[PDB]
């Protein structure tokens, strides 16, 4: 199941307390196709205390791919700003690297396991760059970065 795996992924790296009760039932509800509002959870995970900034960006983006329902929705500058890791040469040309290899992919497993070649802050930056453009990669191979990018965080500590 994929979804299972984008969510077990996204858990992993949120720290415990009743603030990821919170966040697993989100992404269950989104994941389940309870309808949903990007306007609403945005703002929601925008101001949630204790959240680092980067996993407001994971879940900003993860937000932004499923549960569309965009509707002409402009890009959130705090997604951007936590994901573009805002500044850091080197680590930025490795993801545009990354980039290039993503968008000749389609499927979940391909993206994801050459994501797993790089870095944490590499593979962040990377998910910058599809930011910008979402529309750059298939739906499948966006989700492949996420976990990569996740499993090397969880990996970090």
């Amino acid at each position: 199941s994929l979804l299972t795996e984008v969510e077990t992924y996204v858990l992993s790296i949120i720290p415990s307390g009743p603030l990821k009760a919170e966040i697993a039932q989100r992404l269950e509800d989104v994941f389940a196709g309870k309808n949903t509002d990007l306007e609403v959870l945005m703002e929601w995970l925008k101001t949630r205390p204790i959240l680092s900034p980067l996993t407001k960006g994971i879940l900003g983006f993860v937000f932004t791919l499923t549960v569309p329902s965009e509707r002409g929705l402009q890009r959130r500058r705090f997604v951007q700003n936590a994901l573009n890791g805002n500044g850091d040469p080197n680590n930025m040309d490795k993801a545009v690297k990354l980039y290039r290899k993503l968008k000749r992919e389609i499927t979940f497993h391909g993206a994801k396991e050459i994501s797993l070649s790089y870095s944490a802050g590499a593979l962040a930056s990377c998910m910058g760059l599809i930011y910008n453009r979402m529309g750059a990669v298939t739906t499948e191979v966006a989700f492949g970065l996420v976990c990569a990018t996740c499993e090397q965080i969880a990996d970090s500590q």
